[PDB]
C-alpha cells in the first residue's frame, strides 16, 4: 500500500502554480498602485525574503518528513504546547485567507471579461459563485481538476512567456529604469512586505513532503528551484507591464491590470488570452490550495495528527472543515479589499516562517547550516513583519485590527479547543523519517 507520489517537477509546477496564481493575476494591482515602476526591485526584494527563509527550510525538510509541514519542524524544536497548536490552527488559516484571495482575483478577472460592471454585489456574488464551486467540486471532480492542474500550469507559464518576450520589443526603456526618490525608494519596501506572499510556495510542497518521492532531496529542489522560476517570471512580466501601460493606467485596472496592459501590444485577443489564462491560473491555484494545503491542515490542527495514506486532491477527513474553511474564506473576501487581504496573509505567512526560523535555529546542531545566517533571516522577516503592520497602522487600519484578531482569535481558539478535546501532537508526526 502507498500514496500517489509526485515527482521533483510535478512538485514545482505545483508550487509555480500557486504562486503565480496570488502573483501575477490577483495582486499585481496593489504591487502597481504601492511600488509603481519600482514593482519589478519589489519582487526581487520579497524573492530574496523568500530565499531566507528557503534557508531554513530546505535545511528542516532535507532532515524531516511529514504532511503536517511546519508543524513537524516547530513540534520537534519546542514539542506540544499552545504555541505548536495555535500554529497548526494559523497554518489552516495562512490556506483560508489565501483561497479568499484567489476568490478575489477571480472576479477581478471574470467580470471584465463577461463585460459585466463592478459592483460591491457583483464581486460578492462572484466569489461567493467560485468558493461554493470549489467546494461542491470535492463531491465530483476535485481530483479531474487535479490532473489537469500540471497543464494548465504549462500552459499559463507560454502565455506569460508571450506577454514578457512580445512585450520586451515595444517596452519604452525610460519607463523600466528604476525610480529612485526617496517615496518611490519607500513605495517599493512598502509593497514587498505584501509581496512577500508572492512565494507561497513552502505550503503546498511541504504539507505534501510524504507525497513527494524522495522527499528529502526533493522538496528542498523543489523550494528552490520553484522560487527562482517565479523570480523570473515576475520580473519580466512586471517589466513588460510596465514598460508598456502608463503606469497610471495599470492602477486603474487594477482587479485586471496584465489583460489591459496586453492590449497595447496583442490587441483585443491578447486581452482575451490573458483573462482566459488568468482564470485557469487562479482555479488551479485553488484547486492546490484547498485539495492539497487546506485539507491536510485541518485535519491536522483538529486531530493533532494526519493518516499515514490519504487521496490528497479530495476532503480526505472531516467534510465539516471543508465548509468551515469555505465559509470562512468567503467572509475574509466580503470583508476587505485586495491589498487588505494581501496583507493578512503576507502578516501570517511572516509569523509561520518565523518559527520555522526559530525551530531551525533550536535544531541546528541537528539539521546544520550557518546560525549567523539564520539569525539574520529572523532579523530580516521581523523587521518586514513589523514594516507590515506600521504600514497599515498608518494606511488602513481596520487591517491592521484585522490582522491582530486573527492571531488573538487563533490563539484563545487553541486554548479553549486544547481543553475541550484534549488534543495533543506527537513526534509521530515525522518519527518514522
Ligand atoms: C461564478 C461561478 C464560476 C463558475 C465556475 C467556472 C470554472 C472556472 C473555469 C474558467
Ligand atoms: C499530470 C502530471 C504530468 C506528469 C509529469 C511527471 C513529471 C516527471 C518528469
Ligand atoms: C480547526 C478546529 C476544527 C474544530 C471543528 C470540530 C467539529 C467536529 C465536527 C463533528
Ligand atoms: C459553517 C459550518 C457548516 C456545518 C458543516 C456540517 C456538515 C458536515 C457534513
Ligand atoms: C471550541 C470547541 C470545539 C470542540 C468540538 C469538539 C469536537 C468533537 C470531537
Ligand atoms: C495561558 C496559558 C494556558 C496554558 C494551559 C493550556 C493547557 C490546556 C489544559
Amino acid at each position: 500500500l502507498k500514496n500517489k507520489k509526485l515527482s521533483l517537477w510535478e512538485a514545482v509546477s505545483m508550487a509555480v502554480g500557486v504562486m503565480i496564481g496570488a502573483s501575477i493575476f490577483s495582486i499585481f494591482g496593489v504591487g502597481a498602485k504601492i511600488a509603481g515602476r519600482n514593482l519589478p526591485e519589489t519582487f526581487i526584494l520579497s524573492g530574496i525574503y523568500a530565499l531566507l527563509v528557503a534557508y531554513s527550510y530546505t535545511k528542516l525538510g532535507a532532515k524531516i518528513v511529514s504532511n503536517a509541514g511546519p508543524i513537524a519542524f516547530i513540534h520537534k524544536a519546542i514539542g506540544d504546547n499552545i504555541i505548536t497548536g495555535a500554529l497548526s490552527i494559523l497554518l489552516w488559516m495562512s490556506y483560508v485567507i489565501s483561497i479568499a484571495l484567489f476568490a478575489k482575483g477571480f472576479a477581478g478577472y471574470f467580470l471584465p471579461l463577461i463585460n459585466a460592471p463592478i459592483n460591491t454585489f457583483n464581486i460578492a456574488i462572484t466569489e461567493i459563485g467560485i468558493v461554493a464551486f470549489f467546494t461542491a467540486l470535492n463531491f465530483f471532480g476535485s481530483k479531474a481538476v487535479g490532473r489537469a492542474e500540471f497543464f494548465i500550469v504549462l500552459v499559463k507559464l507560454l502565455i506569460l512567456g508571450l506577454f514578457i518576450f512580445a512585450g520586451l520589443i515595444t517596452i519604452h526603456p525610460s519607463y523600466v529604469i528604476p525610480d529612485l526618490a526617496p517615496s518611490a525608494v519607500s513605495g517599493m519596501i512598502f509593497a514587498s512586505a505584501i509581496f512577500f506572499l508572492s512565494y507561497m510556495g513552502f505550503g503546498v510542497i511541504t504539507n505534501a513532503s510524504e507525497h513527494i518521492e524522495n522527499p528529502k532531496k526533493n522538496v528542498p529542489r523543489a523550494i528552490f528551484i520553484s522560487i527562482l522560476i517565479v523570480m523570473f517570471v515576475y520580473v519580466g512580466v512586471a517589466i513588460s507591464a510596465i514598460g508598456n501601460l502608463p503606469i497610471d493606467e495599470l492602477i486603474k485596472a487594477s482587479e485586471n491590470a496584465l489583460a489591459v496592459a496586453a492590449k497595447p501590444f496583442l490587441g483585443n485577443l491578447g486581452f482575451l488570452l490573458i483573462s482566459i489564462g488568468a482564470l485557469f491560473s487562479i482555479s488551479s491555484a485553488m484547486n492546490a490550495t484547498i485539495y492539497g494545503g487546506a485539507n491536510v491542515a485541518y485535519s491536522l490542527a483538529k486531530d493533532g495528527e494526519l493518516p499515514e495514506f490519504f487521496e490528497r486532491k479530495v476532503w480526505f477527513k472531516s467534510t465539516e472543515g471543508l465548509y468551515i474553511t469555505s465559509a470562512l474564506g468567503v467572509l475574509f473576501a466580503l470583508l476587505f479589499n485586495m491589498e487588505g487581504v494581501a496583507s493578512i496573509t503576507s502578516a501570517v505567512f511572516m509569523v509561520i516562517y518565523l518559527f520555522v526560523i526559530l525551530s531551525h535555529y533550536i535544531l541546528i546542531d541537528e539539521v546544520g547550516g550557518r546560525k549567523e545566517i539564520v539569525i539574520f533571516s529572523f532579523i530580516v522577516v521581523l523587521g518586514v513583519f513589523l514594516l507590515l503592520l506600521y504600514y497599515q497602522w498608518i494606511t488602513n487600519r481596520f487591517v491592521f485590527y484585522g490582522i491582530i484578531a486573527t492571531f488573538i482569535g487563533v490563539l484563545i481558539f487553541e486554548i479553549i479547543y486544547r481543553k475541550v478535546t484534549k488534543r495533543t501532537f506527537s513526534n509521530n508526526m515525522y518519527v518514522k523519517s
